[PDB]
DNA sequence: TTCCAATGACAGCCGC
DNA sequence: GCGGCTGTCATTG
């Protein structure tokens, strides 16, 4: 039957579990929040709402240990035992010796990480498994797990627990969600028996599958990284996006002013219907879709359609990220600036990762606006900037995922332009526009990007030609050409293809699987799509293995020449200037630190080294370094 | 439904 | 009338 042991309510029994804590090689924690430095227990940064009121131990079974963290106010607490007694204890046990193997399961790791640190100034230092990562690596398309999902799935028999537990079927926490009625203790108790249990069967399933290993040197301590990044934040300048802000809007303005004069009346640029209606019936255009394919292809015929291809864009940048940027953005009054705290989300189908609230990967490259024929830069990366005496430094890998593809087809031709020849968009680019290399701007160089990964991800002629501005017909000799240069990659999806059909999966270079059971589909469009995923999700799947490697490999070399705080939180969490370098943003195939002055030339060397060797390949993994005092203006640095 | 992956606002519809 | 669902359309990699 469950029971909860008050650790604290007695001295004798509180030692007894000390001693018995200190003896396990693997235990689950739970935090304990409640609604409401107070007596009742730690404040959470963000909301002056709710507290850290304890925590629940359990190493096996249906017993939980709770831990309380009040001062004062279930037997009540012996006074002996201080709330300083309390934390010395409970740091010592969440912090490694010397050659002693523990590890801890904490449902949503990260979030739990950072509020130990910052609510109660306790840094783990253990091996740590999450349940939900284990999820994810046994079925990346799952739906994200929730304490009812797991427990469902991997403790079924133990789902009366959860009865009248309706927050259990939310993404948080059971511990952390005090949007409940029942008791910190109670639902910190309950999920850190539950987790403990699930995460027996999870382990048990990734030894099955053969991904323990992925999950304990990659995955788990990927989301250490994704940790000291989120403590991290980005700075921001809420001046220069002001700045910018304004600027777009007077842009937009005169937009509208020009739309409505060529309309002949107001129409809401959000209305595909009412477009509609001004283009096709109104202006009598030719065509009903108002797409952004649509559009470019009519902006040769009519101002309007760039009109509105133009609004939507600006548009996007002031409601889609100055908006969220502003309302996001936080004060830190160490660094003395503003930052903006992104959530990593790790659940995604290739093993990619992403941010929400918001969402900073998706930060408008440059682009120009025109008002009274002068030309205004909009850099919103120039926004971010370093905190002051600091560097950005951005490392890239150079065409990964074409060198990962290179290495798995053994493409001799492919293999030859990576080594020595130019940038490969630049020579699409110039075959295309009848040009030399040089002229090239970023948005057509963007265009060949998408141009050769399209092709490669089993683009149609359909959509080369809306892409290209060409026939079909022409579209579809293109991709013969394309496909006859480079037959190595040709051979590789049909032998990826073939492979799949048998297996109703594909693997990355780490071993993870992506069940694709769409590959047996007999409707045309569904087993084409599941094909496509298949050559994507090996060749995008891996690169996503790589970054992960090389973001450990240099965490681990950052903290051996770590004098220094681990994160801008690790001195928040401490309550002497910065030096190191500081995890601020991933990019899929190029990461962001934030770095002293002093650091950059070291930072820089390690970086490029790990991000060089995080694995060996048919061919080199090339990264290009760049510095400066903002994302919008990096400059080459030679390492 | 015919490059893949991602977040997220927003019309418009409908069952409740 | 409100909330969920489902495309549309944006941007990034
Ligand atoms: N399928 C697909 N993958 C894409 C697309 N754009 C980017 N990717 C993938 C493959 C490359 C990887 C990183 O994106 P980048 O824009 O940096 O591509 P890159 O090849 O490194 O270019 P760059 O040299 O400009 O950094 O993301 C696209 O349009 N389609
Ligand atoms: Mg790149």
């Amino acid at each position: 039957s469950l029971s909860i042991i008050d650790v604290a309510s007695d001295q004798n029994l509180f030692q007894t579990f000390i001693k018995e804590w200190r003896c396990k090689k693997r235990f689950s924690i739970s935090l304990a929040c409640e609604k409401i430095i107070r007596d009742d227990g730690f404040p959470i940064k963000g909301c002056d709402d709710t507290l850290v009121v304890g925590l629940a131990v359990c190493w096996g079974g249906r017993d939980a240990y709770y831990f309380s963290l009040q001062k004062e106010q279930p037997p009540s607490l012996d006074p002996s035992l201080t709330l300083k007694d309390r934390m010395w204890y409970l740091q010592s046990c969440l912090r490694k010796e010397s050659d002693k193997e523990c590890s801890v399961v904490i449902y949503d790791f990260i979030q739990s990480y950072k509020i130990l640190l910052l609510s109660c100034g306790i840094s783990l230092e253990q091996s740590y498994e999450d349940p939900k990562v284990a999820c994810w690596l046994l079925d990346p398309d799952s739906q994200e797990p929730t304490l009812h999902s797991i427990v469902t799935s991997f403790l079924p028999h133990e789902l009366p627990l959860l009865e009248g537990m309706e927050t259990s079927q939310g993404i948080q926490s059971l511990g952390l969600n005090a949007g409940s009625e029942h008791s910190g203790r109670y639902r910190a108790s309950v999920e850190s028996i539950l987790i403990f249990n699930s995460m027996n069967q999870l382990n048990s399933l990734l030894q099955k599958e053969n991904l323990q290993d992925v999950f304990r040197k990659v995955e788990m301590p990927s989301q250490y990284c994704l940790a000291l990044l989120e403590l991290n934040g980005i700075g921001f300048s809420t001046a220069e996006c002001e700045s910018q802000k304004h600027i777009m809007q007077a842009k937009l303005d005169a937009i509208e002013t020009q739309a409505y004069q060529l309309a002949g009346h107001s129409f809401s640029f959000t209305s595909s219907d009412d477009i509609a209606e001004v283009l096709f019936l109104e202006l009598k255009l030719p065509p009903f879709s108002t797409s952004k394919d649509v559009l470019n292809k009519l902006k040769a015929l009519h101002p309007l359609p760039g009109l509105i291809l133009e609004w939507r864009r600006i548009t996007n940048a002031i409601t889609k990220v100055v908006f969220p940027l502003q309302r996001e953005k936080c004060l830190n009054p160490f660094l003395g600036m503003e930052r903006i705290y992104p959530v990593s989300q790790s659940h995604t189908a290739t093993g990619r990762i992403t941010f929400t609230e918001p969402n900073i990967q998706n930060v408008p490259r440059d682009f120009e606006i025109k008002m009274g024929g002068m030309p205004f830069s909009i850099s919103m990366r120039h926004a971010f900037v370093p905190f002051p005496g600091g560097s950005i430094l951005a490392a890239d890998y150079s065409q990964l995922e074409l060198r990962i593809l290179a290495h798995l087809s053994h493409d001799r031709r492919l293999i030859q332009v990576l080594n020595t020849g130019a940038d490969v968009f630049r020579s699409i680019a110039a075959e295309w526009k009848m040009i030399e290399p040089e002229s090239v701007g970023d948005d057509l160089r963007q265009q060949a990007k998408q141009i050769c990964y399209g092709i490669i991800y089993g683009m149609g002629a359909k959509s080369l030609g809306e892409q290209m501005g060409i026939k079909e017909n022409d579209a579809a000799c293109y991709i013969d050409s394309f496909k006859s240069r480079y037959t190595g990659i040709n051979q590789f999806m049909t032998e990826t293809v073939k492979n799949c059909k048998r297996d109703g999966f594909v693997q990355t270079i780490l071993g993870r699987r992506r069940y694709l059971p769409g590959i047996k589909d007999n409707n045309p469009y569904r087993k084409a799509h599941a094909e496509r995923q298949a050559i994507n999700t090996i060749v995008q799947g891996s690169a996503a293995d790589i970054v992960k490697i090389a973001t450990v490999n240099i965490q681990k070399q950052l903290e051996t020449f770590h004098s220094t705080f681990k994160s801008h939180g690790h001195r928040e969490g401490m309550l002497c200037p910065i030096r190191g370098g500081f995890f601020i943003l991933q990019l899929h195939d190029e990461l962001l630190y934030e770095v002293a002055e002093e650091d950059v030339v070291q930072v820089a060397q390690i970086v490029k080294n790990e991000m060089e060797s995080a694995v060996k390949l048919s061919v080199k993994l090339k990264v290009k370094v760049k510095i400066g005092a903002s994302w919008g203006e990096l400059k080459d640095f030679d390492v």
